């Protein structure tokens, strides 16, 4: 395991918070996972699973065995022509898995290009971008049950996926995800509902656009506009878009005719949290070593030397302010430890 004691977790989280782990272990398969568990329980410690630390807010030194998930394996399980079942291990890095699938002429992941982190973590938060979510192509996964050590498979329904949500995010510390299966496609329609994607693809004038083309466009948009954690510490969009009631949407829109919201099948409005934050006047905010990025209003940043507590308390302040200004509660995306 390359077990390690009293160890900075700085390089293991994208916010670049510097706290220490009682023990840090790397895992490369079920054997190692099972061993880390045993040990964790040997030493009387809780176990904290991490992938690439791209959706993690650490707020304190971690009295626990931290297990960096780093197993490997990407393969075609089964080819059924218009769809192909594929499987990847939890430690596989996400965007390179996407690239893998596209190099095999499989579509369905392109809209999730360049999302950081790991395959293992993807179902926990039901990763989504540009009109697509992991559940849309999800087939099943295999998870270790932390209450008794057994393996279980979850099919799509069992995972109780929702917007930036799953059974696994709902029952924290219960399931350890080992590998993931997705059903990808050939020959289906591209997902181009997001204007900037559609327009940037048009401008390249491909005769017959494919998934690979869509992926290059999305990677380019994301590199252009998104703070890279390796320069400016962050965990991406800090806040989920809030969904409001119809009569509450009605009321907010009376207050604000410029309000940005997207109607749902059930009558509710998905508000744009960037718009809210911006309009509450936080864009580019800065106060000691924390702030909100000047352009991307969802991206909370560590300008350098922030504590996790500082990011937390800034998030809290913004939430509080937006509750008070718009009557809306913004939920966090990152997992808080
Ligand atoms: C610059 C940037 C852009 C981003 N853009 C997007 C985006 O477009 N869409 C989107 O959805 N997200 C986005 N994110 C968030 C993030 O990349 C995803 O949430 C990602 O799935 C987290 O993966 P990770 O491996 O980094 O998870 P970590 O941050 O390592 O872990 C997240 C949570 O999952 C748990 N976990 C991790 N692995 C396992 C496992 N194997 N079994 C059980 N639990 C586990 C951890 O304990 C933790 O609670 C972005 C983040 C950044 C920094
Ligand atoms: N969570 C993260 O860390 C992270 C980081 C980077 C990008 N992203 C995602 O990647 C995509 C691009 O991000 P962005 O920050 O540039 O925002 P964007 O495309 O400028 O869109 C801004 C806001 O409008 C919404 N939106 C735009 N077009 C839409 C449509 N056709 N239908 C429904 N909603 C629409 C987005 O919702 P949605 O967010 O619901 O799409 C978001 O609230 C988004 O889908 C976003 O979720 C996420």
């Amino acid at each position: 395991l390359e077990l390690q004691e009293h160890c900075s977790l700085k390089p293991y989280n994208t916010f670049g918070i510097d706290v220490r782990a009682r023990l840090l272990a790397h895992a490369r398969d079920e054997a190692d996972v099972r061993e880390a568990l045993a040990l964790a329980r040997e030493r009387g410690l809780p176990l904290l699973v991490i992938g690439g630390g791209s959706n993690l807010l650490l707020t304190r030194d971690v009295e626990a065995l931290v297990l960096r998930m780093a197993s490997q394996g990407r393969r075609i399980v089964s080819d059924a022509a218009d769809s192909v079942l594929v499987e990847a291990e939890a430690g596989e890095a996400w965007d390179p898995f996407v690239q893998w699938s596209l190099e095999r002429g499989l579509a369905g992941l392109e809209n999730l290009s360049l999302i950081p982190g790991t395959v293992g973590a993807a179902p926990m938060q039901n990763i989504g971008a540009y009109g697509v979510e992991l559940k849309d192509v999800f087939d099943s996964l295999t998870a270790l049950d932390r209450q008794d050590g057994t393996l279980r498979e979850f099919d799509r329904q069992a995972c109780r996926f929702g917007y930036r949500d799953s059974l696994f995010k709902q029952e924290p510390d219960r399931w350890l995800i080992l590998r993931v299966r997705l059903r990808l496609t050939r020959r289906e329609r591209l997902h181009l509902d997001y204007g900037p994607v559609r327009q940037r693809l048009e401008e390249e004038g491909i005769a017959s656009p494919t998934a690979r083309d869509v992926s290059r466009v999305i990677c380019a948009i994301r590199r252009e506009k998104l703070p890279d954690p390796a320069v400016l510490g962050n965990a991406g969009s800090f806040f989920k878009n809030p969904l409001v009631d119809a009569t509450q949407a009605e009321r907010l829109r009376q207050a604000f005719p410029d309000l940005v919201g997207y109607p749902q099948a059930d009558g509710r409005l998905k508000l744009a949290a960037g718009w809210l934050i911006d309009k509450g006047g936080w864009k580019g905010f800065r106060d000691g070593p924390v702030g909100v990025h000047a352009q991307q209003a969802l991206v909370l940043v560590n300008h350098g030397g922030a504590t996790g507590a500082q990011v937390r308390a800034l998030a809290e302040r913004i939430q509080e302010d937006v509750r008070r200004r718009f009557g809306v509660e913004l939920e966090p995306e990152p997992n808080l430890y």
